[PDB]
This record gives C-alpha cells, sequence and structure tokens, in this order.
C-alpha cells in the first residue's frame, strides 16, 4: 500500500519518461537537442507540483453555544487552464497530502476528456455526523467567505463541485453565498459552483451523470475489433455478461444503463455484503429493496453469495467501489475480460502487470469516472450563457425537420402521382420524442456521449502510436501530459 | 531542544492559562460561569492557530535557460487587525511549519507595541548564494505576482518586510511590481511594502531601527526603582556597564547608542570569534575594522578571549545572535544581572527558571526586537498619506517658537526696561538642531521611544497585576493576549 | 497598433520582452480588454507573438475576469485558437469572387459568362 | 528662435552630460566600467521621451445645434513617480509637440521642489473667445468622461491642474464629472483635481501662491554671502531696488510681497505699453488702476517709459511675462544684476552665455514659477486626508503656547517673589496674531517657503559641487536629473 498522493505521482512519472523521447523529437523550435531536451525535462517538474495550496481555521460557532476550529484545505494544482475545478470533501481524514493528490487528478481528467479546467480539490476535518441541518450552513457559508476573499472561488478563477458528504443542499448554500456577497457585483456569479439544486440553476442528470458516464466509456472500446480480438472477446454488449462492485451513485445507474442494452449483470455487492445470481439481476428491483430494506442482502431473486466479487465469472467488471479494490494479493483471482474502474485508486500499480500479464484489459480510472466531470463543465456552461440548453432553439427544429419530410412526401408525389396517391411521410414513435421529448436533458446525454467518444479514440489512437498494447492507464496519463504539455510549451511560461 | 514553533506556542499557553480566570472575572456581559468560562477558554483556541497559510511553486527560468521550481510558502496568523505585516525570508531551511511559528510571533509583537497589525511571514527555499543579481529578481517579481493574484499582497490586506537575506534591494523589486500591475488603480500602491530604499518611499533610519529599538527598552526598564531595587542594580545608564552578544545590524548599533549614554560595553563577540576588553570599547573603530578587516579578531585595543560572551562579567547583557543561545545547560553560567534578548528564541523556556531563580531579569525578545516594526509602521505611514513628516508643518513651529521667546523677552521688558536693558532670549546650540536639524527622522527617532515607553509601562502594570515579580516574558505573552482577546471579544467573530 | 521595430535585430527573447511589455502598457491605459479593445496578427506578428499577450493580461490584470483569454485572437490553436487561422483570409478572398461571379447581372454587363468552371485566373504572389 | 520643445530638450542634455562622469563614480554596484556607464548613458535614454500620448476628438454639440470636433491632447512624461501632475490648456495654439514639451517641464520642476509628482499636461484646439458659459461645460465635462475611461485623470493615476485661459470654474467642471462617474466609488474622488473653487475643497492662496512663491525664490538667494559677494550685491532685501516685467497673476503679488520687505519696485509694464516711476510704485493702486482702468497706462504717480523694463535700471529684475521676453538681441542690455524667471522660457539659451558674460545670476524659471506647483501639491492633501489643516490642532497649540508662558511667569515668581511682584509674561500683538489667526492659510504660507528654501539650497549645493558657479539652470536640471535618475536607477525598471 503507497501513499495515494504518491501512488499517482508515480504513474505520470512513468508517463513523463515515455512521452520524453517522442516529444523532443516532435518539437521544432531550432534548438540545442540537450537543451531542447532537458527544456522538455524541466516543463515536466512543473507540470508535476501544485502551484496553490490553501489551509484555513475556521471560528465555528456550535449550536449549543461553544466555540471550535475548522482545519481546511483547498489545493489548485495548476492555474494551466483557468478556471480551475475540483469538488469539496468533508471527512476528518483529509489531509493536505491527500488534497495535492486529487488535484492532481482532476487536473488529468479534464485533459484526457477536453474540458477546459484546470484542477482543484478542497476538503474540510469535519464527521457530519457531527453536525446538524445548521452548522454544516454556518460552516459551508463561512468555508466560501473565506475563500472567496482570497481568490480561490470565483466563476473565472475557481469552481467548487460535490464530493462525498456534499449533496446538492451543500452547494446550494455555497452560491447562495458568493452571489449575495462578493460575485453579486458580477453577471456570472451563480456559475460559482456546479451540481447546484436543479431549481437554482442545475442540470438534469447531474445525479445519474457519473454512472452513465461509466457507460459510455465502455461502449467505445467494447465496440473496437482492434481490441475485442486480442482481448479474446466478442464485439457487442448484447453478447456480453457483466458484474458490478458494489450499489454506490455509479452503480445504481452503471448497472441498469448497462442493463439496458443487453449486457447481462450476473452479480452485485455491498459495502457490508455480498450478492449473487449469475443468471442476470433486476436493476430497479434492486433499486427498491436497497432503498426498501436499507440493503439487497435479501434480494430474493439472487443469492448471499459471500465472497469478493472480484473472483467472480464476468465478461466485464466494473469495481464500482470505493479505494483500493484489488492488490495483486488476487490478481491472479481477476476472472475477469475487462476490468474498468469505477472509483480513484481500486488497484494497485503492481498488480496491473498481472492483467496484463494474464492478458486482460483494465480501462483506466481517469476517465472513467470523468463523466461527471464534463457534466459539471455543461451545468457551468447552463448557468455561463443563462439560458437552457436550446430551449431557444428547440421549435425550430421542430418545425424545420417535419417541415423537410412534407417536402420528401410532396418531391414523391410527382413519381407517384397516381401510383399509390397520397404518401405519409411521418416520423416514427421514437423519432417523435427526440422532437416531443425535446429538452437541456437529451442535449446532456447527447453531448456527454460524444465527449467520452472523442476521447477515448484519442486513447486508442495512443496506445498504437507507443506500441503500449493494452497499457490504457499509462497511454491514458501520457495523452494527458502531451496535452498539458502544449500549453505550457507555447506559453513562454515566464510572466517576468 | 523544541520546535520553534512547538517552543513559542508553548508560551501563550501559559499566558493563556494566566489570564484565563482574571478575564472571566472582568467580563460583564450576563452570562452563565461555565458558559462564559468555556467562551474565552473557546476563543482562546481560535487566536492560537494561522487563519491562511499559502503554499506556492513557480517556474523560474534560470540564466543558464533552464527551468527550476520554487517551493515559497505565506501564512497570515490573523485577520484579526488588517493589514497583516511581516518579512520575507530567503533560506532553504524554511519549512511551513516555520512560518507558522514566526506569524505568531509577528501577531503578538504588533499587540504588545500597539501597532495595528495582524501577523504574516513568508519564506522560500533559496539559498541566495546560488542566484545572482537578476534571477533573485526573476523570482521576486515572480512571488508577488502570484501572492497578489490571491490576495496575500496589498496595502490593505498585507504587507512585506525585509528578513534575511532580503535587503532593501529585495523590497524594491516587489513594490515596483504590485504597483505596476494590479495595484496600478490604486492610491496607496506604494504602501504595499515597508523597508523600500530611501528614494522609492523609505524612511530614513530603517537600518538603525531595530538597534535604536534594542536601546529605548532598557532605559524604560533600567530607570525603574521597582525592580532597580529588586534586581539589587542601582537605577542610570551612566553607572552600568553591559556587554554584547555579537556584531549583528542589531549590536552595531544597539552597542553605539547605548555607547553614547555612558553604559560601558565591556565585551563583544562575532558568529566565528570572541572579543574582550573589560574596559570599555568603541564602537565606531569596531564599525570600521569589521568592515576593514571583515573581522574584529584582530581589533588591537581588545583581546580575542575564546570564550561565551554569556559567560563574561556585565551589569546588562544582550544576546543579539541568532537562536538559542541559551540552554540550562549554562544557566549557572549568565554572569549578568539582566538580559535584554535581541533576537528571536535565544534562550530555551528551561533556563527561564534558573534565570529567575538566580533572580535575574531576562527582559523578552518579544517587544525588544519589535523596535523595527514599529519603524515600519511608520513607513507605512509615510507612504500612506504621501508626505514626508512635518514637511508642511517643520517652518511653522520653528517660527512659533522663537516667535515665541521673543515674546518672553519683549515681556522682561517690562519689570526690566533699565535694570539690564535688552535681555537676549535665544535658544541653545542644541535646540538649535532640533529647530534647524528637523526632519522626518527625528519624529521617528521620536514616535519610537514613546511606543517603546508606552509599551514597556504597559508591562510593568501587568506584572503587577499579576505577582509575576521578575516574570516579563509570561506578562508580555499576557498582555499581547489581553488585547488580541478584546478584539475577538468584542467583533462578534460569526460573520454568519 | 504597431512598433518601430526591425524584428531582423531581436532575439526569440526580447521580443517576448518588448510584446510582454507592450501590453503591460496598453491594459494600464485601457486599450487592451476583452470588451474594450483586442489586438490581432498582423505582419512579423505571428501566432507566437499573440500568445505571449493573452499569456500576460490574463495574468496581471484580466485576472479576476471570466473573460481574460478573450483579449486576443489569432491565439495558438492550443491556447483557445481557431482551426483555420491562417487558411482563413484566403478562402475568404474565395467566397467574395463567387457572391459576384454567380451575379447575372453583371456577369453579363461584364461581359461574362457564370460560373467558376467556366473561366481563368491569376495570382499576384 | 528654437521650438520650446526642442529648447527645453537641450537643456537637461547638457546636464545629462554633466552628471554622467560624476554618476558612474557615485554608484556602487559592481559592474564593468563601461557598462555601469553605458547603463547611465541608457537610463538618460529612458528620461528623456514621455511614456504616454494621448489625442482625442469630441463630438461636442454647439448651443445652436450643429456639431464639431476637438482636438485634444494629454502627455505623462513618466509614471516615474505617480500621480502625474499637470495643467490643462485651452488655445488653439496647442500641439502634440508642445504637450509633451511642458510634460518635461513639469517632471522636473517636481524633481527641483521635492514633490512626488510625475508630469503631464494637456491641451486643446480651442479659443474660448468663441464658445459660452455652456459650451465650455459641455466640452471639459467631456473631455474628462474621455481621460478618466483611459486611465488618465485619477487622484491616484494623473491630476490636472489649471493653465492659461482655466480658472477656478474650470477645475470646478472637472471634479464635478469624475466624483460622479467614475470615481463614485472611491473616498479620494475629489482629489482628482486642484485649484478647485475654495468652496469645493480648494485651498486658501492658490491665486497669490505663485507669486508668493516667486518671493521666497529669491529670498534665498539674496541671502546668500557666497553670492551676494561675488554677484557684488549687498544681502538684504531692504537694500535692493527690482522691477516687474508686467501684472500677471504673478506680478500683481510677486510685487507687492516683494514691496513689503523693503525691495523698491522701480518700474513695471503691461503686454501692450510701458510705465515707469524710478522710486517706489504702490502696488495696490495699480491693483486698483488696472481694475479701475483695465490698464495702468495713465497710473498718475508713474510715467508711460515706453521701452523694454529688460533695460532699466535695477537691481533685481523679474521677466514676470511670457515666453521668449529675451534673446542675446538684448543681452548686452540687461540693466540688471540677478534676474528671477517668472515664466517658462523667457531667455534663449544663447543669451544665458552673455549674462554669465556680464556675470549677473540668472535664477532659473525652472523653480521659481514652481511656487504654484507645492501649493497644488498641498490642495491634493487636503482633500486627501478629508481634512482642513490643522483644525483638528489648531485650539490645542493655541492652550499649550499660552499654557507655557503661564510657568514662565509663575517660574520667575521663585526669584522674585517680591522684587517687582507679579509679572505678566503675554504674547506680542503679532504672536497673538498666530494664535488667533490660526488658519490652514498659514500652514501653506509655512510649507511653501520651507519647500523653496530646501529646494533653493539643494540647488547652491549643486553648483558648489560641479564649480558651475553662477550656472544656476544647469545645476537646477543637474540636480533634477540626479533625482529622478536614483528612482530609475534602483526600480530596476524591467517589470519583465
Ligand atoms: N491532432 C490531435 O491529436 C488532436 C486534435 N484535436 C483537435 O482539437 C479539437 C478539440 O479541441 P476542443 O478542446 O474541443 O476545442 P478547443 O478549440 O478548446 O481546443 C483546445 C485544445 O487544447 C487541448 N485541451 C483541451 N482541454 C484541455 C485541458 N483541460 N488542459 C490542457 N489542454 C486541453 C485540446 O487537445 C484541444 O485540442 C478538435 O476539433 C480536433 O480537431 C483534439 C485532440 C487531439
Ligand atoms: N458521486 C459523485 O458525483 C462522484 C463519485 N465519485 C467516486 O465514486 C465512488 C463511490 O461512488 P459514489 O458516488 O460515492 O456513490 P455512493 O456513495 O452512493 O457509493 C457507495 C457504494 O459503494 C459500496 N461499497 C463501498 N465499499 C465497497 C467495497 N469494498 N466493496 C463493494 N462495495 C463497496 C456501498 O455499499 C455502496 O453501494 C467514490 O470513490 C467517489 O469518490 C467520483 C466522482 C464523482
Ligand atoms: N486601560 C488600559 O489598560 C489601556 C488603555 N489604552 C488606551 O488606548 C490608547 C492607545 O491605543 P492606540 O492603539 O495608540 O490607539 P487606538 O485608538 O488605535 O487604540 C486601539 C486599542 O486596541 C489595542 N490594540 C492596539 N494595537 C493592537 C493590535 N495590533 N492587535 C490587537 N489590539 C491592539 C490597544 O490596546 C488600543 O487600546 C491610549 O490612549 C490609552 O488610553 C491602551 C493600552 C492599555
Ligand atoms: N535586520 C532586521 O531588520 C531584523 C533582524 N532581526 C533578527 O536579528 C538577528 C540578527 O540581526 P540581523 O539584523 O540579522 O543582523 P546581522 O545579520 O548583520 O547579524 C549577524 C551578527 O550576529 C553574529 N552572530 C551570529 N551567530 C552568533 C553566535 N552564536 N554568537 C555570537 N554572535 C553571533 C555575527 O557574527 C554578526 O555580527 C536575527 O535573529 C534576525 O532575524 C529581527 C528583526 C528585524
Ligand atoms: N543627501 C542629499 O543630497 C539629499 C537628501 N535628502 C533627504 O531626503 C529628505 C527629503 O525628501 P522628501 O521628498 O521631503 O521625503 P521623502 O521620504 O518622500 O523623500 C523621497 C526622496 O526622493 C526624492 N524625490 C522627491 N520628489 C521627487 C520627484 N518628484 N521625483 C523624483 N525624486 C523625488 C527626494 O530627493 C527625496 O530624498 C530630507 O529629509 C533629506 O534628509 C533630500 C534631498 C537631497
Ligand atoms: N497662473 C498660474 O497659476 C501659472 C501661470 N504660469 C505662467 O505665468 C505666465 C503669466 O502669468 P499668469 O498667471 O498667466 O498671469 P496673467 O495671465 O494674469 O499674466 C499676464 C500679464 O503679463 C503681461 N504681459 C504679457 N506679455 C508681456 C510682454 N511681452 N511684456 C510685458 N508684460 C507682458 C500682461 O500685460 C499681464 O499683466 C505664463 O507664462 C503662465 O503660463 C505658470 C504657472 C502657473
Ligand atoms: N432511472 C432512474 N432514475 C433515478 C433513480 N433514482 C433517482 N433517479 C433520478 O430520476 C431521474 C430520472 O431521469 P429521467 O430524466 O426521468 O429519465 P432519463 O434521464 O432519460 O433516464 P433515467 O435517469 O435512467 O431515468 C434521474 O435523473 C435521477 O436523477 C433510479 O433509481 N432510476
Ligand atoms: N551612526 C552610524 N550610522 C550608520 C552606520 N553604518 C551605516 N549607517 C547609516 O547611516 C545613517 C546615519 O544616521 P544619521 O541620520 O546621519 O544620524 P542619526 O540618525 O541621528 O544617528 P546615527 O544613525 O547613529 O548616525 C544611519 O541611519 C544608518 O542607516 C554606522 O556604523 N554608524
Ligand atoms: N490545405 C493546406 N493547408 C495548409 C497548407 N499549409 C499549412 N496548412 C495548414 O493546414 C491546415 C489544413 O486544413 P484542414 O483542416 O486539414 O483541411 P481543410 O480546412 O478542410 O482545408 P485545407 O486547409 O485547405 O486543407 C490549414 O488550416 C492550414 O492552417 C497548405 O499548403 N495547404
Ligand atoms: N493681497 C491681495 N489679495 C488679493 C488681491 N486680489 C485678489 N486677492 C485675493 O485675496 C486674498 C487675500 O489673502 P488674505 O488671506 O486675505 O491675506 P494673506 O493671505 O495673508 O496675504 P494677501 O493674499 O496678500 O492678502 C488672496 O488670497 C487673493 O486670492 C490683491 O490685489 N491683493
Amino acid at each position: 500500500d503507497p501513499n495515494f498522493f504518491k501512488m499517482v505521482e508515480g504513474f505520470f512519472d512513468r508517463g513523463a519518461s515515455i512521452v520524453e523521447d517522442k516529444l523532443v523529437e516532435d518539437l521544432k523550435t531550432r534548438e540545442t537537442e540537450e537543451q531542447k531536451r532537458n527544456r522538455v525535462r524541466s516543463i515536466l517538474r512543473i507540470i508535476k507540483p501544485c502551484n496553490h495550496v490553501l489551509s484555513l481555521s475556521f471560528p465555528i460557532r456550535r449550536d449549543d453555544g461553544s466555540w471550535e476550529v475548522i482545519e481546511g484545505y483547498r489545493a489548485q494544482h495548476s492555474q494551466h487552464r483557468t478556471p480551475c475545478k475540483g469538488g469539496i470533501r468533508y471527512s476528518t481524514d483529509v489531509s493536505v497530502d491527500e488534497v495535492k493528490a486529487l488535484a492532481s487528478l482532476m487536473t488529468y481528467k479534464c485533459a484526457v476528456v477536453d474540458v477546459p479546467f484546470g484542477g482543484a480539490k478542497a476538503g474540510v476535518k469535519i464527521n457530519p455526523k457531527n453536525y446538524t441541518d445548521n452548522e454544516l450552513e454556518k460552516i459551508t457559508r463561512r468555508f466560501t467567505m473565506e475563500l472567496a476573499k482570497k481568490g480561490f472561488i470565483g466563476p473565472g478563477v475557481d469552481v467548487p463541485a460535490p464530493d462525498m458528504s456534499t449533496g446538492e443542499r451543500e452547494m446550494s448554500w455555497i452560491a447562495d453565498t458568493y452571489a449575495s456577497t462578493i460575485g453579486h457585483y458580477d453577471i456570472n456569479a451563480h456559475a460559482c459552483v456546479t451540481g447546484k439544486p436543479i431549481s437554482q440553476g442545475g442540470i438534469h442528470g447531474r445525479i445519474s451523470a457519473t454512472g452513465r458516464g461509466v457507460f459510455h466509456g465502455i461502449e467505445n472500446f467494447i465496440n473496437e475489433a482492434s481490441y475485442m480480438s486480442i482481448l479474446g472477446m466478442t464485439p457487442g454488449f448484447g453478447d456480453k455478461t457483466f458484474v458490478v462492485q458494489g450499489f454506490g451513485n455509479v452503480g445504481l445507474h452503471s448497472m441498469r444503463y448497462l442493463h439496458r442494452f443487453g449486457a447481462k449483470c450476473i452479480t452485485v455487492g455491498e459495502s457490508d455484503g455480498s450478492i449473487w445470481n449469475p443468471d442476470g439481476i433486476d436493476p430497479k428491483e434492486l433499486e427498491d429493496f436497497k432503498l426498501q430494506h436499507g440493503t439487497i442482502l435479501g434480494f430474493p431473486k439472487a443469492k448471499i453469495y459471500e465472497g469478493s466479487i472480484l473472483e467472480v465469472d464476468c465478461d466485464i467488471l466494473i469495481p464500482a467501489a470505493s479505494e483500493k479494490q484489488l492488490t495483486k494479493s488476487n490478481a491472479p483471482r481477476v476472472k475477469a475480460k475487462i476490468i474498468a474502474e469505477g472509483a480513484n485508486g481500486p488497484t494497485t500499480p503492481e498488480a496491473d502487470k498481472i492483467f496484463l500479464e494474464r492478458n486482460i484489459m483494465v480501462i483506466p480510472d481517469l476517465y472513467l469516472n470523468a463523466g461527471g466531470v464534463t457534466v459539471s463543465y455543461f451545468e457551468w456552461l447552463n448557468n455561463l450563457n443563462h439560458v437552457s440548453y436550446g430551449r431557444l432553439t428547440f421549435k425550430y427544429e421542430r418545425d424545420s425537420n417535419y417541415h423537410l419530410l412534407m417536402s420528401v412526401q410532396e418531391s414523391l408525389e410527382r413519381k407517384f402521382g397516381k401510383h399509390g396517391g397520397t404518401i405519409p411521410i411521418v416520423p416514427t414513435a421514437e423519432f417523435q420524442d427526440r422532437i416531443s421529448g425535446a429538452s437541456e436533458k437529451d442535449i446532456v446525454h447527447s453531448g456527454l456521449a460524444y465527449t467520452m467518444e472523442r476521447s477515448a479514440r484519442q486513447i486508442m489512437r495512443t496506445a498504437m502510436k507507443y506500441n503500449l498494447g493494452l497499457d490504457l492507464r499509462t497511454a491514458a496519463y501520457v495523452n494527458a501530459i502531451e496535452k498539458v504539455f502544449r500549453v505550457y510549451n507555447e506559453a513562454g511560461v515566464t510572466f517576468t
């Protein structure tokens, strides 16, 4: 077990090393080889550390009257591409070392999936099992009056997001503050945080986002004859059978969505139990019982088959659970053919060899969980240009679309003036929904998948470019660094 | 040896404990005893930690072309009394733990000597023996474009100051930046740093300040019959003989100034040698040789008497050298009667007992070295109201003063119309200087001593109030906390 | 905006020291800013230059603005450019002619036959 | 006749050349001689040109309804010492070449008399004999909404002042605008212009300032035995007899004030006539007739003695008239012993030799007319700290002063308990005024002269330092450059 800071740190170190040779060859500015190679070895030392790390302390007054101090952190990994964005964690485990760590990932997520954001992360040492509906407000509404006074929250400088122990309810309290004290003289005030309640400028699909992100991740590689063959796998969701490592906000949806396209959810689990039914499991019923019973350990149409799901038959596995689900202490017990990581750091770097040595493909946790990030990047636009997506232009396409068919029909009337008479070219039931069920929702559902598409190809292009083969994690971090480098390389970073 | 963070931390912990009882008695707002006592025990937990701690990283490009990263810190101990102020250290030893530490002291210095400043401190990990006349500019001029973008430099939010390895030359580069990029639209831009070169808005006496601060420190207690008797000491500088622990920017002046009032400088030393001449030593000659020879180890009218000055005869000792000159490992070897500390943390808390047990008085390093701070507080005013001190009103008093004597003379002409005839009431040679040698300089030299005066009495009043007797350090930290508490107690600190 | 410089004199670095200064001046006097004024490339001013400008205005003054990087155009595509910033002017010239050579009201009066597929042209450089 | 731009330009060119050698010797930073000498020859190329020159054009709509364009200029000679300050001229002669010129002078005036201002100047092409009480408002109130939108007016960036065709009435219209549109959110808004009407934040003595400036100029050199002897002149105003070249806002006062100290105003003149009465002339009567008759050509107690006053007996001459009163075409016709220039460029550089060759002293027009500048620098402080000078502290000194005498009296009661009994030490009639006639006025009258004093000595020190002897103009420009250089030399001018 490494430090999750150190464990991620080591990743791009590898990635930096690999691109290193290729990159000097690719740069063109006429310089000395050693110079324009020690150059990139120097820029790549700039990208590694975080550029700002803020520590705080709060005079919070409790409900009983007493006071207490709240150690709270904030780190912006790089002003590389403003505005920085990252979640806000509430947990006593939060330490400045971990905040630096995540800030790194958020900077490379955004690089992967091409969203113009830097990377941030912020924690506070609070166990929300202690405070009330009210003290949390007195805290969050204070943790923003601090950051804002020091330029670490603002629609153009930095944008918080939800994290564990940080629901919608919280992010409302933030915006309700920054848009009332400091950002008041700004048109873009409510663009300060994402994941707001849909009433106050949210996005439909902020919850199911990450899950439906995981989905379009797999669908961009399972449709690749260049890997499915090499993986010894048959292309198609309708062909394969998968499993799930829990029922997080991810699992509940990642399951259901992939469930919707014929891939058979073999088994599932819990943070405190196991479930197994090797012949397909119903999402919705679970979505009932896990909320009807507070646990599916007792879902009747399955079995509590104690044991790691990670050791159970599956053509696709989703470690949709918390940190470090895998070590090489079970790498000989994968039972899978393709693993697509759900949360950050589920696998040690160690076992990653063995999976390659056992010849499978473990899609990296970089961009899979980054489905949510893009959705935030959309809510940060919805709020930014002050208009629901496409409300301006919804009835327009509705008009034109079946004001276009009416031409095809009319144009067929030439050849078929009397053969069959009138020919009512009409939509279908489905294509009627995409007309009548028009909503910003479907824009997201659309824009989301396409970002994942163009992204996931940028990786398969990378793996081919460096013969990494089934080394996606590296290639990903390679593909991220390749991008972040371009920005510095041209910025003439020296502002003096 | 403790951590200098922890070692200072422990100080006011004692101080907080002592005032604790007296303070609840002194508060009047009608509340429950346990409540309005757990109150103060809670406010006193707020004051301890720092409210902001910033960490940085710089893409500095060297002279040869290469890049490198510059870890740089900044800490504002409390927004208690804006604007915060503290020096900027250059040294590889700088670590976020020490930056928090000093930030505490600067907050209690200012509390002692009644200057409305919070407390800050900032380091960078640089050994200036590495860089050039130019890279330092490329660094400092960058370490301000960062802080300024995040609200940690600004004439109303925070004000840097010189520290070790940070001469005038540096502080110019800062102001030359903040007053050219961000603060440009501000009238108060050049109030951003103090210790600027006198040309660019400095103060005459910025160098000799700290020394002449040490002086008026002692003169406020050595003139106290309540202690000089108890110390078994004869009131008067013309009576006592002292020593000096080095020739810092402090010693060169603290010596010379106290030299000017009949107190006999017995011996002196160096960071790399000893000197002794138990019958008075000439400042100026040393101020020659230490600059003529780069060392006084060879000053002819003295001797290189190797051994700790701290173990040499003296009625007053000045540990005007770097951190932790004393432990109890020589507490039985004080040889002194009154010790007045020059730099921060020269003595372990341990030995402080023994000095009390050996019945001497060790004046705390809190306010002695804080002579310089006030002088900075003046340069921050000179720059603030855009006018040399008293240039507006210099010739006015010059007029009135000897337009007043001319009345006394003329009024004597009544009683003495013919007894002695004309009676030229005139000034003296000295009082002529205070007229003709009028300068902002003399204002400082004046305002400085009076701040030290009113301060040093606030301590002797405190020691009497709590029967601390010869416990000045405590009483000082007690007197500081007493003040800083008042501000929070009334602020209704909750901004939400 | 011009400056009196013959870029055949200075280096990869002095030009930076110049351009990055010619913006700290204008910006202090309200002549650069995404809502007040927007530079663009000209002769002896490639992409490389316009990067140095934005890299400055979006780091000293416009830092507290969401629209900072809107200060100049023709930036390198990495830093917020547009694909087709180079070939633009040319493909501009094209759609110019195509809007008049398809005009029977002029092609006739010009004694000209409407259509690109019909005509033969030349180029001055 | 040279271009007044070129003619001033040439001045400091000489001055730059002279200091050039001395200055490299004086700098200490260890560098190569040729390097740290080409250094100063390079800094001295920076100081020469203006750093900003703005040209404008106004859609002014006339009273009749028509439109017209108003070419208007503005030039800030150097951001060297913010805020820049200069007058606003209305005249059709105004051209960008002349605006650059004056901006230079205002930068060296301020350098001479030690007021922390840069230098500016602004004209518009208007002949105010054309427009009305109202169009001028529509113009001025527009020429500020333009400059303000581009950072050329503002209490910390730039400060206009009155010039020819620009009375109080105008400067009110400016402040009434900048303090109502843009500077509204600033506490320092009304500090934007000086010379405002006394009601709206002016200074008593804004008119008579320049004149009473000319006065304390001469009084600082005519009291110099080092020159009065060398000039073959007898020290004292009560000894000498002078003349005046007109009755400008300068002459009306420069005459009267020097009139008040026994120097005999021999003759005077007009822009359209001559006057002569070689036996002393009354200011006030002229101040009547020139306003009773609109001309003194007919003042009964003198004669209309046509001919250049510059060719008439005088121990002191004041060319208090407009540009280029002298050439060498009358240099053999000086008739004077000391000439003290009133307005800018009254003498060609050519004749200056001849005066030296005829062995007289022509005090430069740099600082003589700069008496007004300092007074503006005070109104820019009065407005800045929002309090009449000394109103806070007037009754305090009044108390202490004759609460001090009452001690001297009482203390004499010891020696003289019965010799003469009660001894009423009282003020005099005069010293009573300085008590009862206490006013911000007298502060100015005081602070003014002292600035001129400390200034005029900085010149006599300079002339001695470079053996310039009776070369004051040069020495002045030398003394200015010496100062302006210090600021750049230390600023590390490179902000990148
Ligand atoms: N030639 C290649 O390998 C690639 C080309 N592209 C081109 O760029 C376009 C896509 O770029 P968009 O971002 O959608 O539009 P854009 O105009 O904002 O492109 C900005 C560029 O910066 C990079 N970038 C994006 N987000 C970043 C971040 N957070 N940090 C650092 N770098 C980042 C992207 O590679 C992108 O090419 C496509 O049209 C495609 O033609 C994109 C990716 C790879
Ligand atoms: N919620 C969001 O918007 C995002 C969440 N994530 C990450 O996703 C992960 C969890 O997703 P959440 O959204 O937090 O959903 P959640 O909080 O609702 O997830 C908890 C689920 O994981 C299960 N679980 C926990 N430990 C397990 C273990 N060792 N084995 C099997 N099941 C286990 C629980 O029983 C439960 O079903 C975390 O790593 C979180 O940081 C990442 C990005 C966004
Ligand atoms: N009754 C007492 O024990 C004391 C009374 N005083 C009174 O206050 C006046 C002196 O205060 P000034 O500061 O010169 O004027 P001021 O009007 O600014 O006083 C502010 C008050 O806040 C406190 N203070 C000053 N600097 C501080 C800092 N950096 N942090 C926290 N608290 C700070 C001081 O005790 C002062 O009384 C004197 O006239 C005296 O009458 C001052 C000290 C002790
Ligand atoms: N310079 C300033 O404005 C301020 C300085 N200080 C503190 O004062 C102390 C030193 O004063 P500086 O101004 O830095 O002067 P400096 O840097 O010129 O002081 C160095 C002097 O101390 C002597 N020295 C060093 N270690 C010694 C040891 N163990 N025994 C005897 N002599 C020793 C050296 O030989 C030398 O004479 C430091 O603690 C510094 O932080 C504190 C506040 C302001
Ligand atoms: N050693 C010398 O030759 C001189 C020394 N001084 C010292 O400086 C003090 C007077 O300076 P103040 O301005 O009253 O206070 P200050 O603290 O503002 O001094 C600023 C310094 O910058 C220079 N300066 C002033 N106005 C300037 C301008 N507009 N442009 C460029 N440089 C300018 C002055 O020479 C002054 O020494 C006196 O106390 C005197 O001791 C002043 C003049 C000459
Ligand atoms: N008024 C002010 O605040 C300042 C005025 N000045 C300068 O002072 C000069 C004039 O002083 P103003 O204040 O404008 O007063 P003004 O406008 O009232 O001066 C005009 C006076 O000069 C006389 N005059 C004009 N040409 C003459 C000539 N060739 N020979 C003899 N007398 C002549 C007129 O008859 C009249 O008495 C100008 O050069 C102006 O720029 C400079 C700084 C400030
Ligand atoms: N489908 C589904 N939605 C849920 C569930 N629990 C909460 N939700 C919320 O209900 C919303 C339903 O989304 P809809 O807009 O009605 O339908 P959709 O977006 O086309 O697809 P689904 O989200 O899967 O229903 C989601 O956005 C979730 O935020 C669940 O168990 N299943
Ligand atoms: N006196 C003194 N001043 C020094 C010495 N070295 C440098 N200086 C500087 O020279 C200045 C001399 O100060 P002055 O204004 O001339 O005289 P003063 O302020 O009345 O008292 P001193 O500073 O002790 O001379 C001080 O401000 C120091 O900054 C030194 O060895 N002795
Ligand atoms: N076509 C073309 N492109 C060039 C040439 N030289 C540089 N380029 C660049 O290459 C890019 C090619 O554009 P593409 O996006 O690949 O293709 P296109 O925009 O559909 O049309 P073209 O620009 O003509 O290729 C252009 O935007 C130019 O900036 C050239 O000689 N021909
Ligand atoms: N003395 C004098 N003042 C005039 C004259 N014309 C206008 N004034 C104004 O009247 C004011 C008179 O100033 P006061 O404050 O009353 O007296 P003072 O300042 O001590 O000296 P004077 O200005 O010479 O009277 C001056 O400030 C001028 O602005 C004049 O001819 N003589």
